[PDB]
């Protein structure tokens, strides 16, 4: 677990969606979505379950204020990951509602998830290629601290 | 994938609860719960996402008519699995509703998930030991074809099937 906790990664799913994650500590992540259905969305201080399945394979799972459920597996040695995201129907129907700095709009997310339809869920299971991976250390509050913008991931990769 | 698809497994939690799964084909499972809060529940022809993450590590994920979301990992060579289940609030309060041959009560599951509370959800992540594992072959409709009963897991292990 000490090899995984503290990792800062960018990855592109096979559907082309580019995501950025920071494993801030053994039960918390920050993340930033750069493209795809909810590009522009970003989140800090998401509580998560993190386990090591076996040598080189980790699992990060959580549920969100929107109702979305997520289970990710990371294979850092192979620069691969796989994610399954279970979106409530309303998120698929109105992804714009969730596209914000979520921490400023928690009440809106919870209000929406009670007021709109949940079923059937829109489930997205895909592999992704890890294109950036760095051990950034634990509890660095500055890694993910602004909204995503065009070209940001190239900047991060360029150093 | 050909090592994993067709597997019939029982896995047992630390508390003794026994869960049974059959990887019927590369996008379908049957399952049967033998003990615990939803003992008696069983399901056929559940559509799933199955992938091989790396050598010896597989992932099976799906959402259910009850609204429950599931993502399991299997590590057959180490005889271990890890599951995370995201239960709607109502399944936590009325698990008995889900205890049945689900296929005969799809309408009830869907009525329930709309009528009762969804949130807050209960996220339940736990390892289990794989305590039975047998390649039963693909698309065998006879593996999970009846409701569970006390002693059935013993019969499965003793009959290798």
């Amino acid at each position: 677990m000490d090899q995984f906790v503290g990792l800062h990664m960018i990855y592109t799913y096979e559907n082309g969606w580019e995501y950025e994650i920071y494993i801030k500590n053994d039960h918390t992540i920050d993340y930033r979505i750069h493209s795809g259905m909810v590009g522009g969305r970003w989140v800090r201080d998401q509580e998560v379950n993190i386990v090591k399945l076996t040598k080189g394979v980790y699992k990060v799972s959580w549920t969100e204020p929107t109702g979305t459920d997520v289970s990710l597996n990371f294979m850092p040695e192979e620069k691969r990951m796989h994610g399954v995201i279970f979106f409530p129907k309303w998120v698929h129907e109105r992804p714009d509602i969730t596209v914000c700095y979520q921490n400023d709009y928690i009440d809106l997310m919870k209000e929406s998830r009670e007021k709109y339809e949940t079923y059937p869920k829109y489930v997205v299971p895909e592999f992704a290629d890890i294109t950036y991976i760095h051990h950034a250390g634990v509890n660095d509050e500055t890694i993910i601290a602004e909204a995503p913008y065009e070209g940001m991931t190239d900047e991060i990769r360029a150093g």
